[PDB]
């Protein structure tokens, strides 16, 4: 039986700077790094960047909707996003559902999101709301 | 500040397919699904999938690292990663080069892994072999 994540995995083009916006800028915690990857924790998560060539700086409009949403409270959403913003990290999509979203890009073009709410609270709005042919099990 | 991972989603080409690969081959919780998505957990992970026509299926050889691992206990691991196998579920990786570790495919080519272990348990293997140019902070 699978019982959580275990790791997300994130192939980087350059380790440093990926290490500087992980680290500085999301302040995640750093556990270890190496010639060609790092350990970060985020909460719960953890986190390793993968020094890969193969990994291509890829812009928002030619990588899928896969992206990797990061929990903030509401009170602290606001001025995350500001310090994105500051730093010039680039945003990919405008939130229209519930629930605060901020939808920014790592250095490498990995879509990421700040989100303020649970499943439980998705769900909760989704069965007021249901999207179209919407079922629950 | 950022807390852990709120969500995980991934882009998908034909849902039904996909829901049924996490749901019924990898066992996790369906809550809801509808004509563009659904919504399942696995232990604490709410994972998304989301129905895009920009999601190609994707050879491994064409794809960077990026990867997502599921946790699973040192008991239940050898026989889930067998049923995998003879299932036909299509792999991306053999060497163990992060512990004790599964590496197969989603019918998209989303490069997923069975993993055994915290980081806490990685960071202290790494002690013993450590990567290349390794440091612990
Ligand atoms: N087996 C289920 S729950 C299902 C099958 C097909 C569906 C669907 C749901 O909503 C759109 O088309
Ligand atoms: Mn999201
Ligand atoms: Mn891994």
């Amino acid at each position: 039986m699978l019982s959580g994540l275990n790791h997300l995995t994130l192939a980087v083009s350059q380790l440093a700077p990926s290490v500087a916006f992980y680290q500085q800028l999301l302040g995640m915690t750093l556990h270890a790094r190496w010639d060609s990857g790092a350990y970060l924790s985020c909460g719960d998560l953890w986190l390793c960047l993968s020094l890969d060539p193969q990994r291509r700086v890829t812009p928002p409009e030619e990588s899928d909707y896969t992206h990797y949403a990061f929990s903030i409270s509401e009170a602290d959403f606001a001025s995350f996003a500001a310090r994105l913003e500051a730093a010039g990290v680039a945003v990919w999509k405008l939130n229209r559902s519930e629930g605060a979203s901020h939808y920014f890009l790592d250095p490498d073009g990995h879509k990421l999101e700040l989100h303020v709410g649970s499943l439980a609270q998705r769900l909760a709005a989704c069965r007021e709301q249901p999207y179209k042919g919407m079922v629950f099990f």
